[PDB]
Order: structure tokens, then C-alpha cells, then sequence
């Protein structure tokens, strides 16, 4: 009953009040300026990009989710169906569950049976590393679906408000995290959980050789509300202690930023309550490289293929019309298009001595 | 029924909850420094400007709305008599329409039968530039209405969402309008519909020799709106994407800035959502030339003559408060009158790197 | 019934809904600093000022507001009984109508009877000074109540709106407000009415050797509001326009600082919308000589006087409170007492070059 | 019946609505920086800090009361024992009753006998010592409780709208003041009542040689509106001049600023409105030394024992989340971790003249 948090994780996620509560992105404050005279047409707008080793048919990805168990394996068969499809990469949910138990590796195994081509993304929780996690339950999670890189991910605000959380996160797990990296013929990518990177943690990150993020800021996903949600339902009295904590975070579009910023060289991810193309548009903009996606992707896949394969056209054509109506005619183009920064995220960047002309250079 | 979709346009306008919808033209943010001592009398004040080779007696025009059909016509005939008698300028509609079907050409040519010496403004789309219009389609809606200068209309974003949408602005195209221009016996406006000009835009416009900008900016009549409605009523999936961008453009305060700023010896509309007087004074105080209107003339016309003849009433009482209040016995003294920028505009302004202090110089 | 305008002034005025309608002080904006130490005890609180060549209780005054009628001088009567017990300064209603006709000489002439020591303010339009009104019409106004001083008030807003307004103010009428300063026994304040004095109206004031104002912004008693529902009440068509103006002129606290600012040496009424002895000492602190109060006094007064004497006592004790609370011992220390300027008033003070440095210096 | 007032403030602040009633602790406007990889275990964070010659657990202290009756000394034992068993500091109540009459002496020597270990705070008002205390009432105070440092309290705020109120705060009364702490074997701490400390006011009595101080800003228990319900009650006219009042203070976070900004080397509490073990470490990261609390605390030890037990639990562990998600691994890192300070907050220490750069400094 590991596996039992599994399905609970995704039964609140997908059915409960949880996507975005009393949480922001932050994104509101950014503003992608309209020309008029895009100077060319829709029709030869090129959304293809490059992540790692493979091409993409858009800047768009789908975050880990889910597996270790049946409805959860054919919900990762129904996405990972769609992203191939779509040609668009997918992580997979935390491979932990399927280390430890046999029956859950086919619900992750399912993803490269049926999307051949795309990158797939392996994921194991940093706490693991610190709990005797190495090399080879590294290599496990990778070739058990045939990974093309393996996420880790930070979840501290997460396992301090699980009931059965494991908030360990010595400097140990990096020296080790450093040493696997050697030996992986995969890269690393590091990602958050609703709560995002803040330029000590990239800076601190990419000093032990980290130079791939997903920020996964706050905005979306509430994984402080969900444990909050898992406690309630326990009569546990973290319940309240976490009601405080529910716009805990970085913003997502403050942590691009963050990142970007710190870290300029960084393959970037910016995640966190992307909702559709124009958010996809925005966060590549501010500066991330590619834009992640987990909760609406999961709503649609519970509700069916087609309805998922008519979900990533909306997003799909949203993204070419932002690009459209900002004279974008491929990524590069939008990573350097014309943009406002305001309010809340403007404050946020210069207290933190984000320095904004330097920053316009930066992401270009 | 491309004729349909006129139909179409007018009704939705008119009729249906689409003014400012989810959009602002941040004039708000803009106000006019009241004077307790004004240094004129009111019935001294001289509201007369000049308009091209004309001279009008408001610095007021009726942007482009409609033509193509009887009813919508009448309507044209409506307003123009009434344009006449005020001495304000009239924008047609598109005259695409008039140039496929001769049944059309009516409607339009009746304008310049009522209204003898006021500026008449023809209007064409730029997509119809790339799709094989040129010098003698441009003589025809000129000639057609005796204009004294031709509109070409940017609405790229209303061109992505329209269902039978056409969302070409290649290069070419300036290219082309620049040569257009060569042969032309009247100067060209380019106007946005809805979305705004940027500085970017009016810079590239510029470059090809372009000097008369309509902003028609955000916070009027929102034409993402419009179309979405017309894709919802067609079940056409665009309209949920449409929804997604319904705040998208430059508000038009923010737009004018632009403009005024990027190429300041340029003839400028502030238009898009301007609704009284004191919207009016403003776009002309912050940098206009003078001030562009749509929607609220529609729906009065549709209500009869004496309705708009009302409605031009009030808008010029109010325009000649704003002066009175602000001791501006002209045009001229309007432009250069006292402002305070405030709010978002005024973040808008900073970040786009908007000189506060070399700006009201340009203004002035 | 320029008599009838009188009573409706009043009747609007104390029984509608008219104080601060759309319209703010910006004092919101205003912080006075909070000292848990004070220094000083209550008691030996000194809230004595000076007015001119007397002396006066409590740095406040009754504003001008009516007399030409009976009722309207039982009014007056009970204002100046209650303003000499308490030793406050009271300014009279516009005296045109007493000029007019005999008969409302006596709705003023109480004034003196009733109040023998308390500087008493005589009244008169500035409309007048260009309708051939002179030396003799304002000592008439002066002698007819002993006055110790004479207001002349602004009221362009007003005029325009007003369904019989004289909306004329011509650069001729300070050549001879300059001229009959000349000849006059007691000085001139200038003073708005619910619109605020700008800047630029300050310096072209002061240039004419006008040394006294008072502000009158917005955000108190709005007469743009007071003129539309007279003019709702005749359907007369400007009612729709006044709407528009609903929030036209400068906030009370904006005015404060652009008149101490613009002219340091000025004495300084800071009146429109002082409702407590809190916003009074706001008022005095930002760079106010004294605060100035109209409505919340005329609905006391209604009321009827022990009504009127306890709203003076709330006043007085409020006033004493926040000197108290700020440590300052007298009307000088809380001039110079601490403090806090924030949101809208702030960016105004930017936008219109008031340098908060050099501000700081001005205000002591 | 001095007596009595005590019995009506807490019978007021415990059941009336008056916590952050009108009033804001501005803490709002302080975000710790979330920090995806802390570097710590959860389990080796450590809370321990000291406070005078004494070690505490945590850096919180419940601050003074009540005391002088029965019911009001058996809270003061639930309060003290569950102090006691959580290693936490505890004020008491004034100590005036007590020096008045012996009867109610009981209610507080009742604290040391079931709280023998943690340091104990005296409580005598600063109107006091204009009203002929001196060292003996202060010895008193002390040795009655074996106290480990007397509050003095300002709260000239709550003296002036108090029906029976001692507005009295002489500069004589800091001279006694120095020469008591001259003679006393404890440290004298100087704190608010829900008003706030100014930079101006900390100055001053750090002049005087003290350098101890507890904020009390407003945003927490509004002791203004404590009095106003006390006045309503008595039908007292002061009541609505109190209601003006509401909002008069410095709030919280702002006052932790300026006193930590002009009395860099102070011992500081920052109390006022802290609800949240996460309000306790933005106070300590903003720059108190300690997080200081009431009103909660009487809420629980008026439902019992076990209720507050179970009240300091949560507070200790949402710090401790706090600590965790920010890296902090003890009370000296949470006071140098990273922290953005946006809106009213940034507003006010700008106006104020607090450089964020030399702040950032200071607080480390
Ligand atoms: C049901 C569900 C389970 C998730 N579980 C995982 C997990 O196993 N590992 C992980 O790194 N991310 C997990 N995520 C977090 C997402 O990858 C993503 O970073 C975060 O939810 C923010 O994105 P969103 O707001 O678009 O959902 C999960 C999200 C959802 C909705
Ligand atoms: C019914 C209607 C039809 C319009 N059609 C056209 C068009 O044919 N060509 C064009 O350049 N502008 C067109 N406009 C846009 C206006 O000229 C104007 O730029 C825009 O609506 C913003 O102004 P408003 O908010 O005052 O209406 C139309 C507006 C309306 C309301
Ligand atoms: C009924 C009434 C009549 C007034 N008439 C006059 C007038 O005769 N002359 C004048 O200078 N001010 C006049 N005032 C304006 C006030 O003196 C004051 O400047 C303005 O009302 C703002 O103050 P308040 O908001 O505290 O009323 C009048 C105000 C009221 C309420
Ligand atoms: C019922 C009650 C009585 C209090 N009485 C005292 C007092 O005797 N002396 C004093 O210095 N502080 C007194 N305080 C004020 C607190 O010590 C504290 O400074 C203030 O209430 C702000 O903290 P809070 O918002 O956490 O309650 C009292 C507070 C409460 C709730
Ligand atoms: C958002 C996120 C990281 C979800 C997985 O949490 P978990 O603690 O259930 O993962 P694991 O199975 O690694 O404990
Ligand atoms: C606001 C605006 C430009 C309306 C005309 O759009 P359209 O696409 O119907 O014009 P055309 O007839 O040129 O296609
Ligand atoms: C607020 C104010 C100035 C009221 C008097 O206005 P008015 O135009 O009735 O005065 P007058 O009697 O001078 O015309
Ligand atoms: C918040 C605070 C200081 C409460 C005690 O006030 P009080 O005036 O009842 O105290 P004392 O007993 O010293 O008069
Ligand atoms: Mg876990
Ligand atoms: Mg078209
Ligand atoms: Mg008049
Ligand atoms: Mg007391």
C-alpha cells in the first residue's frame, strides 16, 4: 500500500479541488506582445525542437505521474499511445514502487511497448538516494522502459506533509546523485513538485554536474493540498500545519526566471500549472527551453485516448497561435520574442536581483 | 456568404456581450491634471484639427464597421449623413466584399452620395495582399467612394480564430503595399482591429514608408471574442482556444504609447474602446492625433439617426469638458496638457523601455 | 431661484448620495508613524494655531456653504454659534445671491452677530470676476459680515456641468482678482470645490500674488455628482456626461503636496473629504496649515447644534489622538512628525516630479 | 474593578471578533524562498536557542497576559505548566493589580511554582512610571515571579481610547527608567500592545539605554478595537473615534524591520499577530531573534491543558517545516535564509528610508 498512495495520489489529483488552490503560477504577470504584422504565415510555423539526443514534433512534454498497478499502467499506456502519436516526449511516474515490487514494473514496461520512438523519461525520488538508492536501481528504472534520461525529483514540502513522508535530503544524496551520473549512459534531469526550483537550489544542483531542470513551480498541481487531503482523510493533525503551507513556493514563471537566470547554460523545463498553449508559449518565452505538462494530461487520459488526442490539439494549436500572433516562426524565434513583465513577478525579480536588462540578454 | 459573415459581425457586435470582454484599455490608468483655473472660457474652445488635405471640426473619427448587403448599408448611409453633419471623418468597412460581388458596391458607394466633404477612408485587408490584390483593386475601393485616404486592416489574431479564417501576413506583402503606395493618389492608414500596435509593428511598417497608424488596441470591441462566438455556434473546437485568449493584444493606451514613441513624427488613431469624450481627450493627451470609434456608433445607428446625432452630441460636450477642465483652448494645448501615468500602464511602459522623461517631450 | 439652486445645493447635498461618489482622497495612501513612545501626555496637548491676524482653537475651519434664504441662514446661525464657542474659523456660502438681492443679505449678516470673535471667511465666484464684479462687490461681501478674509472659489467642474453653469474663466479675471488685492483690507484664499488644485493652477495663482489656497480635491463632497442629479432631476441630456466625471480632479492628499510643493511658502487649507480629526491630521501633517471641513458640518448642523457641538468635540479628541499617538505636542511638531506615503498617491507624486527628498524638506 | 477591566479584556479578546480586526501584520508581503533541496534531514533540524542567561527549546515565547483574579491565575498556571514542559518563555500579565492588591498576588507567584526552569517575564505599564513607580514596585514585580527580565509595556494607543485610560508618557518617565535598570538584577525589555515600535521610538529608548524590545505591531490583537467594544459597552462617545483608529499602528512585519534596521545589535521579539509556527519563522528571518505570541495561546488555555499541548505542537512544527523547506538547519540559519519582501511592505521600508541592501546586511 505503497502502491495504495499511488492510486490516492492520482484519485485527489485527477477528482478533488487541488490544481492550483491558493497557489499562483505567476504567469499572469508575464505578457507576450502582439504584432500585428506577424510577417509570416501559420501554415509555416515549425514547432519541432531538439530533447537531448531525439527531435520533438513540439516544446511540450508530459511530467511523470503515474504506475504500479493495472488502471495505472493502462492510464500510462493511454498517454504514452497519444505522445507517440504526437511525437512529443513523456516521463513516466516514480519507478520506487516497481523496484520494490515485481507486479508494478509492467505498468511502467507498457510506455515503451506502445511509443517506440519518443523519448521516455525514468523517474526515482530523491529521498531514494539517501535510502541506499545507487547505480543499479538507477540502470533498472532506465532499461525497464528504455529511458532516454531519468528524472529525480525534489518533494521535501511533499514527504513533510505526507503522512508516510520521508523529508531526508542530506548533502550526501548529491555527492552520490554526482557519482551515478558518471556511470549513466543517460543524462539526469532534476525536477520539483508543485513547489519549484529557487536559484540556490539550481546554482547548488549544478555545482554536482546538474544541468538539466524542470521547475515545476507552484500555480498547479498542489502537492502540499493533496497530502493536506491525505491527512484530513486520516484524522491526521498535520491536516491544518499544512493548510498554512498551501502557497508554499516558487511561482512557476519566477522559478524559470530563477533558473534561467542562474544557471543560463541549463536545459530548462518550465512546469507547474501549464494549462494551455499560450501558458506552453509564456513559459518558453520567460525562458524555458521546453513546457511541461502532468495534471490535465492525466484528466483527459482518464477520460479517454480521444479525448486526450483532442486535449494536446487545442494545446498544440494554442502554442502556433501565440507564435503566430508574436511573429514566431519556430521555437528559437519565441525563446526571443517580445515580452512584459509585471506586477507580483516584477517584485519578485528585482528583490532577488534579477537584474532585467542583464536577463533580456540572457534568455535572448 | 462571405456577406454572411458581414451580416454576421454586426450582429454579434451588436448585440452580444463582446465590448471589452476580459480585455482593458488600460485608460484607466491615465488622467487627465484637473486646472480649478482653466484661463478660458468654454464657448472659446476650438475643437477644429486637421485630417489629411481637410479640415474636421472634432479631432474624432468613425473607424471602419461594415458594407456588403441592404441593411448594412442603411446603416453606412446612417452614420455618414450624420458623420457629415458633425464634419467627421468615416472609415468603411472592408471593401473586399464590393470587389467580389458588384451587388455590394452599393452600399458602400452611397456613403460618399450623403456625406460630399467629409474625409471618406476606403479599407482593405493586408491578408488580401498576399492573395493577389494590388494597385487597381486599391484604386477601385478608393475611387469607389472617392476616399480620401485607404485603411489596410492588420487582425492576425482575428484571422487565427475566424473559422473561415486566413492567417497569411508574409513580407512580401509590405513589400507589395509599399509599391501600392508609389501609384496611390491618397496617403494609407494600417489599423489594428481590436489587438493593437506595437512598437515592433509600427518600427517594420515604418520601414516601408508607412507614417499612418490606427492602434486599435485592446479593451473595445474584442474581435477574438466575436469569432469565438462564431466558432461556438458552429461547434467549431477553436472556440475553447479563442476563450484562452481573450485578453490578448496591446491595450490601447499602452498601444498609442508605443506608436507615439517608436516613430514620432507619425500621423496616429488612438482607437479601441474609446466610449466618451473623456476616453477621446485622453488618447489625444497621451499622444493621438485623434480618436478612432467603432462600436458605440454601430449600436447607435442601428437605434436611428437622431440616436447618434445624441451620441456625437454627448462625445463632443464631453471631449470640450476635458479641455475646459484641463485650460486646453485647442487641439494642440490638449496634446500637451497635463497627464499622470499610473498602475500597469506605467509598469507597461517602464519595462518596454518607454523614457517617462523623454516620452512626455515626445508628446509635447 | 439662482435661490433655488441654493436649497437644492443643500438638499442634495445633505440627504443624497453625493460624499465621495466614484471619487477618493488618495489620504488612504497616507501613514502617519506610529510612536509607542510619544513623550508627552495628553493633556498637555496644544492644538492652538494661527489664522491669519488671529488666533484660533483647533487647526481646523467650517469651509463655505450656504446663506440667500431663512432656512439656509438658521443653518449659518447654528455653524457659526457652535464654530465661536469652539473658537474655529467658518467661511460662508458664495455671497453672489446677497449681492443679487437684499433680502439674503441677513442669511449672513447673522454670521457676525452670533460669532464676534472667530475669523469669519466672506465668499464669492470666480465667474463673477469676468462677469464685471469688482472692488465694491467683494468689500460689500467683506463688511457685510465682518469678514477676517475673502474665499474666492474654482468651480470650472461645476460650472460646465451645472444645467445654469458659468463655465468662464478667462485669464482677464486674475488681472483683477491681482488688482483688487490691491485695494482689499483683508487677504484672498483661492479655493476649489471638490476638484483639487493642480500644480500649474498653484503657480499661476501665486503669480498673480494669490499667497492662501485651499485644495478641495476629490474624494469628499463631489459636485460634478451634485450638478448631474440636478440635472437628471430637469432630464437635461448632460446628466450622462457628468457620469463620466464622476472621479475628474486631483485627490485631496495629491493636492496637498502639489500646492506645499509648487509653492512651499503658501498658507495651505487642506480640505475634500477631511471626515475625522484622523484625516484632518493626515491633511496637516502631509502639508496642510490647517484642514478644512464642509459636508460632515452641514449635516450635523441639520441635525441640529448640540448635534454639531458633539461632532466638533469627536473631531477635536480624534485630532488630539493621533498627535498624541505621533508624539507631537502642537500644530508645528506634527507638521514635521513621521510619515508613510504608499501606493497610488505615491506614483503619483512620481509621476508629477514631486521629489520625495526634497518633499520631506518642504513640508518642515 | 480595575480588576474588572482586567476580567473584560480577556473575556473580550478571547470571544469578541478583534484579532486583526481592520488591521494587518503586513506579513502577507514576506516569502520565505522554498528550497528544493534543503541539504538537511527533517530530524536533525535544531530548534534550541538562547534567551538571556537562560537555553530555550524553541524560539517562541508566549508574552504577557492577565493575572489579579482566580480564573485569571488558573489560565496563568495551563499556560505556565505547558510552557514549562516545552522549554518556552512566558511573560505574564501587568503586574499593576498585584502591587494594588495583595489578594490577586496569587494569580501570578502561581507561574514559578509550576514553571521552575524556563525564564519567567515581568510586566508593569510605562504610565506607571510617571505615576510614582520606581525600583521597589519594580523589584516587587520581579522577585514575585523570580523573574528573569521585566516587560515594561507602551500602549499609549489602547491609554487613549481606554474609558479609564492614563494617556501619560513624560520624557521623565525614560530618565526613571535608565536609573531602575541601574539597580535591577534582570534585563528590562520594552514592548507594544498591538501598535508597533517605530525606528523613531526604538532610537529613542535605545538612547536610554535599552535593548530589548518586542514589536506588538498591529495585524494581531487590536487593542484599539478592545477598547472601542469596552466603550460601546459603557455607552461611552469614544467608541466611534475608535473605530477611526483601527488601523493606526505599524504593523508587525514592518515594525521587525525598523527596529532591527535602526537598532541593529537589539534582542528582539517580533510579536503581534503571529498565528503560525510559518508567521514565527518569517518574523525570525525578517529579524527578530524571537517569535512572540498571545492571543492564541489564551484561546487554547481557556479550552484546557491539552488543547494548548496540542497548540504548541503544531506551532513547533510548522517552524520546524519552515526550517526544512527553507534549508535552515537550526535558529541562526532561518535568521540569514533567502526571503523576497514585495508590495505594502517594500513600500513602506522604501519610504522609510530602510536601503534593502544594507538591510539584508544587517539581518545577517
Ligand atoms: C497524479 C500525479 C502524480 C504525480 N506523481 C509524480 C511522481 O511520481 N514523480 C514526479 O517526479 N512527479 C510527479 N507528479 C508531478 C508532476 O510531474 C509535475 O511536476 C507537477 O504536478 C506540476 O505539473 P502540473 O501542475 O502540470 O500537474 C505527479 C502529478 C500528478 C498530477
Ligand atoms: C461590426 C464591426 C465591424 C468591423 N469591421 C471592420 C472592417 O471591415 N475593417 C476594419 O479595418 N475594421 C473593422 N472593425 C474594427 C474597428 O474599426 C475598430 O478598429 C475596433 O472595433 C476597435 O474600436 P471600437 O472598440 O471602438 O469598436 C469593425 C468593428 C465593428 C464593431
Ligand atoms: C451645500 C454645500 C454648498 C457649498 N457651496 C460653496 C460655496 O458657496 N462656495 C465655495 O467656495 N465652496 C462651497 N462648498 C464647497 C466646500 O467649501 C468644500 O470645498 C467642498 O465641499 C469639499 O469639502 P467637503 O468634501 O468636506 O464638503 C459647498 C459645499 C456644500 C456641501
Ligand atoms: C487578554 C490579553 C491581555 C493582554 N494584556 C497585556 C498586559 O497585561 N501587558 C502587556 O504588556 N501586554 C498585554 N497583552 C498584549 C500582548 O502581550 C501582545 O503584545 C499583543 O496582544 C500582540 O500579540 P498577539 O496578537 O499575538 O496577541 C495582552 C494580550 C491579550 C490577548
Ligand atoms: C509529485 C510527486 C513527487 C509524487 C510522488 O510522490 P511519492 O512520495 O508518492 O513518491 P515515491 O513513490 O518516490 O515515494
Ligand atoms: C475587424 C475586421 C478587420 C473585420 C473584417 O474582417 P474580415 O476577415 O471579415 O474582412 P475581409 O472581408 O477583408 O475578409
Ligand atoms: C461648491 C460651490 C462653489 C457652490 C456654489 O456654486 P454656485 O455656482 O451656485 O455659486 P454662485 O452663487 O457664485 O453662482
Ligand atoms: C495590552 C495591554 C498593555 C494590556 C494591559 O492594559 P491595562 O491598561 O489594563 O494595564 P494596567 O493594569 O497596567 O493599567
Ligand atoms: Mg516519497
Ligand atoms: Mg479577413
Ligand atoms: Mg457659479
Ligand atoms: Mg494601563
Amino acid at each position: 500500500d505503497i502502491v495504495n498512495r499511488k492510486v490516492e495520489h492520482v484519485e485527489i489529483a485527477a477528482f478533488e479541488n487541488v490544481d492550483g488552490l491558493s497557489s499562483s503560477t505567476f504567469l499572469n504577470d508575464v505578457i507576450l506582445v502582439h504584432q500585428g504584422f506577424p510577417g509570416i504565415s501559420f501554415s509555416e510555423i515549425n514547432t519541432k525542437t531538439k530533447f537531448f539526443r531525439k527531435e520533438i514534433s513540439v516544446p511540450v512534454m508530459v511530467t511523470g505521474m503515474t504506475g504500479g498497478r493495472n488502471e495505472l499502467g493502462r492510464i500510462n499506456k493511454i498517454i504514452a499511445e497519444v505522445a507517440e502519436k504526437f511525437g512529443i516526449p513523456m516521463g513516466v511516474g516514480s519507478q520506487r514502487v516497481a523496484i520494490e515490487k515485481a507486479e508494478a514494473r509492467e505498468s511502467f514496461a507498457i510506455v515503451r511497448k506502445v511509443a517506440p520512438t519518443i523519448p521516455i523519461i525514468a523517474n526515482l525520488g530523491m529521498p531514494q538516494l539517501v535510502k541506499g538508492y545507487g547505480l543499479k536501481e538507477f540502470q533498472d528504472a532506465i532499461q525497464m522502459i528504455e529511458a532516454d534520461a531519468i528524472a529525480v525529483h525534489l518533494n521535501p514540502a511533499q514527504e513533510v506533509f505526507q503522512p508516510e513522508g520521508e523529508p531526508e535530503y542530506q548533502i550526501y544524496a548529491l555527492e552520490k546523485l554526482r557519482d551515478i551520473s558518471k556511470e549513466l549512459s543517460v543524462p539526469i534531469i532534476v525536477k520539483e513538485s508543485g513547489n519549484g526550483i529557487s536559484m540556490e537550489t539550481a546554482k547548488l544542483l549544478y555545482s554536482y554536474g546538474i544541468k538539466n531542470f524542470d521547475t515545476s513551480g507552484q500555480g498547479g498541481t498542489n502537492w502540499i493540498a493533496i497530502e493536506m487531503i491525505r491527512d484530513i482523510r486520516r484524522g491526521n493533525w498535520k491536516a491544518e500545519s499544512a493548510k498554512n503551507f498551501l502557497d508554499w513556493g516558487v511561482p512557476t514563471a519566477a522559478s524559470i526566471m530563477e533558473v534561467r537566470y542562474s544557471v543560463p547554460d541549463s536545459f530548462l523545463v518550465g512546469s507547474g500549472g501549464i494549462r494551455s498553449g499560450l501558458d506552453a508559449a509564456k513559459a518558453i518565452a520567460l525562458g524555458a527551453d521546453i513546457a511541461g505538462m502532468a495534471l490535465p494530461v492525466l484528466k483527459s487520459a482518464i477520460e479517454g485516448k480521444e479525448s486526450l488526442e483532442q486535449f494536446f490539439r487545442k494545446i498544440i494549436f494554442e502554442l502556433k497561435a501565440a507564435m503566430m500572433l508574436t511573429g514566431s516562426k519556430d521555437v528559437d524565434a519565441l525563446k526571443k520574442t517580445s515580452i512584459v513583465i509585471l506586477g507580483k513577478l516584477k517584485e519578485w525579480a528585482e528583490y532577488r536581483g534579477i537584474n532585467l536588462s542583464i536577463y533580456e540578454k540572457v534568455r535572448k
